[PDB]
């Protein structure tokens, strides 16, 4: 049921760099993950123009931010295109291999961690604030999967037995003890306004009861 895979050498190096470098501007993780969600939403919206049946799994195109102080988790939910088993294991990793190499060469040449998005590897900025990242995803062409990594050179992929999503992605960030500010309502609002104010989809903050 659970398959373990090694990250491509370049990816493992980037992950180690993101976790061990002293960089206080950690807030950029939220705009990077919102940008991945925005790209997934663009993809399904565009594909639905030629094939409207691609929206049978859900017409709503949105982003939900769900902080949870008790579990110390920040969940980002999108109703985008989602990811297939091949996207999670092979496809996005192949694209990330070339981008990571270019970003690490740029960091050595003077560039800062905030430029991560230009190299298409912005997803990995999640490790600036999270000790573990869980990706629950559902694409129209495949089953629902759970991708997970606490870094250390490996990741796991399994078929998701939990609640069916219809279509899209859930990014669950198991936050580091010193990064609980990203669970506060006013802090999330400030990050969204500063970095993601022009995203072409509704971004809804789920306020804790
Ligand atoms: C590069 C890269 C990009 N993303 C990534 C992450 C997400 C999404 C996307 C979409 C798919 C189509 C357009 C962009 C990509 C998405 O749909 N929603 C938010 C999370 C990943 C990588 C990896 O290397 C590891 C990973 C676990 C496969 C996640």
């Amino acid at each position: 049921e659970v398959e373990t895979f090694a990250f491509q050498a370049e990816i493992a190096q980037l992950m180690s760099l993101i976790i061990n470098t002293f960089y206080s501007n950690k807030e950029i993780f939220l705009r990077e993950l919102i940008s991945n969600s925005s790209d997934a939403l663009d993809k399904i919206r565009y594909e639905s123009l030629t094939d409207p049946s691609k929206l049978d799994s859900g017409k709503e195109l949105h982003i939900n931010l769900i902080p949870n102080k008790q579990d110390r988790t920040l969940t980002i939910v999108d109703t985008g295109i989602g990811m297939t088993k091949a996207d999670l294991i092979n496809n996005l990793g192949t694209i990330a291999k070339s981008g990571t190499k270019a970003f690490m060469e740029a960091l050595q040449a003077g560039a800062d961690i905030s430029m991560i998005g230009q190299f298409g590897v912005g997803f990995y900025s999640a490790y600036l604030v999270a000790e573990k990242v869980t990706v629950i995803t559902k694409h129209n062409d495949d089953e629902q999967y759970a991708w997970e990594s606490s870094a250390g050179g490996s990741f796991t992929v399994r078929t998701d037995t939990g609640e069916p999503m219809g279509r899209g992605t859930k990014v669950i960030l198991h936050l580091k003890e010193d990064q609980t500010e990203y669970l506060e309502e006013r802090r999330i609002k400030e990050i969204v306004k500063k970095h993601s104010q022009f995203i072409g989809y509704p971004i809804t903050l789920f306020v804790e009861k």
